[PDB]
């Protein structure tokens, strides 16, 4: 294939190319890796989505072995780690402590200081005379707050712009050299190496803390593998957590009328923020699976150790499965959404996910004028990231 892969488009209007890709007749379509040259395939429609990831013979673990064909310029790992920190985690027997600290139980310990963390910000910027940046000033604080209180533990203001600035450096696709992305791994890693059992440490109830103390049958986890948590926790938690919020509040910002009927109608938040998970485009990029066998999905040869992408953004605004999927619908009934994912890796951060961003859209929804400060055209991207993200959000009542 000459089609290059990724498709470029860093804001929130959606490639053509997916939708060319989606009406074409086959289910699965070769692109090619503008980072490595790699062949890979492309998966943009939702019935085929279903088969692709709920079949384990097309392994999520598989597309990270060394040699594996991949979309990313770089191998999202530092150097000569693992750089598969699920599985480890899940290998040593911690899905038990897993749920514990990011399922439900976690979301009863922390949903109160974040909705309360989440009214304080927006009611200070409320306060303001004049315009304020809901990136810095909003979307920035309670990212962070999730991060360090629910996963890693308490961070310094250093030591935040830190990983921050590790992890936009290292999940992009252009924008930086090969050697610089590499590197932002590389820091990040030794950050925790050093610091990742005194994080475990300080007080709270941080899953990095669960982890370190849970009982593992083949001895307590090390130090290097304490540090592939952290960087896990990182680089799955905080570009998206803070890339979602900023899309989710562009999208809300831009359907006044939405936001009305949420005012009006508290108990229809839940059903908004699921229409903001499939309607948000997050994910440049696609979710990767490598064949372990040769396989064929809706009548296409997979070859073993090929790879195939999901991209949930053309999934979730397939017309097939949506209808009307380019308007923004709380309580459309339609299926469910691949914001998180789908099967057995679906988003284990998906419940304080969920937490946080219910806590934001009802911030918006109890203080009805909000709006853009600039025409949405004027919005800057940053240009090359994973997680899209605008640079700032100039907002006003
Ligand atoms: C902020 C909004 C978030 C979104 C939209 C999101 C989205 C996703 C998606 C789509 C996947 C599936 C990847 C695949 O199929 O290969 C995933 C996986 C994962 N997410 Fe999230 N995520 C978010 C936040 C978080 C948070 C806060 C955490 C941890 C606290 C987290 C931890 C993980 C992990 C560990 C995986 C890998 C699971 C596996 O491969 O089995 N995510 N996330
Ligand atoms: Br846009
Ligand atoms: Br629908
Ligand atoms: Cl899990
Ligand atoms: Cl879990
Ligand atoms: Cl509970
Ligand atoms: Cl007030
Ligand atoms: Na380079």
């Amino acid at each position: 294939s000459t089609l290059t892969y990724p498709f470029h488009d860093w804001s929130q209007e959606l490639s053509p190319r997916y939708a060319q890709l989606r009406a074409s007749d086959a289910p699965v379509c070769p692109v090619v890796s503008e980072g490595t040259g790699d062949p890979l395939w492309l998966v943009t429609r939702y019935a085929t989505a279903v088969k692709l990831l709920e079949d384990s013979r097309f392994s999520s673990e598989a597309a990270q072995a060394s040699g594996a064909p991949r979309q990313e310029p770089v191998e999202l790992r530092a150097p000569g780690t693992r750089g598969d920190a699920i599985a480890m985690l899940r290998e040593a027997g911690l899905r038990s402590v897993l749920a514990d600290g990011l399922g439900p139980r976690a979301v009863r310990r922390h949903q109160g200081w974040i909705n309360d963390l989440a009214e304080t910000l927006m009611s200070e910027l409320a306060s303001r005379e004049g315009t304020f940046d809901l990136a810095a000033d909003f979307v920035e604080p309670l990212s962070s707050a999730l991060v360090s209180r629910t996963l890693l533990g308490e961070l310094s203001a250093d030591e935040r712009d830190l990983l921050a600035h590790c992890a936009d450096t290292g999940l992009r696709f252009c924008g930086v050299t090969h050697e610089e992305q590499v590197h932002a791994f590389t820091q990040m890693h030794e950050f925790f190496l050093e610091h990742a059992r005194r994080l475990a440490g300080t007080p709270g109830e941080h899953l990095l803390k669960l982890i370190a103390e849970a009982p593992v049958d083949q001895g307590p986890l090390s130090d290097e593998a304490l540090a592939e948590a952290g960087s896990l926790l990182v680089v799955a938690g905080f570009p998206t957590s803070s890339g979602f919020l900023c899309g989710a509040l562009l999208t809300l910002l831009r359907h006044p009328d939405a936001v009305q009927e949420l005012h009006a109608h508290p108990e229809r938040v839940p059903s908004a923020v699921e229409e903001l998970l499939r309607y948000t485009p997050l994910s440049t990029g696609s979710v990767k699976r490598m064949a372990t066998e040769d396989l064929e999905i809706d009548g296409v040869r997979i070859k073993a150790g090929e790879v195939v992408m999901v991209s949930l953004e053309a999934v979730n605004h397939d017309p097939d499965a949506f209808e009307d999927p380019d308007v923004f619908r709380p309580g459309r009934e339609g299926p469910m959404h691949f914001g998180f994912g789908r099967g057995r890796h679906f988003c284990p951060g998906n419940r304080l996910a969920r937490c946080v961003i219910e806590a934001t859209v009802r911030a918006v929804a109890r203080r009805p004028g909000l709006r853009l400060a600039v025409a949405p055209e004027e919005i800057s991207w940053h240009e090359g990231l994973f997680f899209r993200r605008p640079r700032a959000i100039p907002a006003t009542w």
